[PDB]
């Protein structure tokens, strides 16, 4: 027993990573009107509660989330017959 020089020898190869952001939305999570311009709340990834943005209905790229969302805020409003 004795130690002269180990030779190991290996290869894993691990080349697996990239830094980049993307902006996508997550819900819609309130909506506004103003000047005849209706609006919501985009929230991008990354971007906290308090980092909340507005844009503009001409721009909200999914038309789908504000008709699933009328469906919440049509039971958090008191009015189902009665307009």
């Amino acid at each position: 027993g004795s130690h002269m020089g180990k030779k190991t020898k290996r290869t894993a190869d691990s080349s697996s990573s990239e830094d980049e952001e993307e902006y996508v939305v997550e819900k819609v999570l309130d909506r506004r009107m103003v000047k005849g311009q209706v609006e919501y709340l985009l929230k991008w990834k990354g971007f906290s509660e308090e980092h909340n943005t507005w844009e503009p209905e001409k721009n909200l790229d999914c038309p789908e989330l504000i008709s699933e969302f009328m469906k919440k805020y049509k039971k958090m409003k008191e009015g189902e017959n009665n307009k």
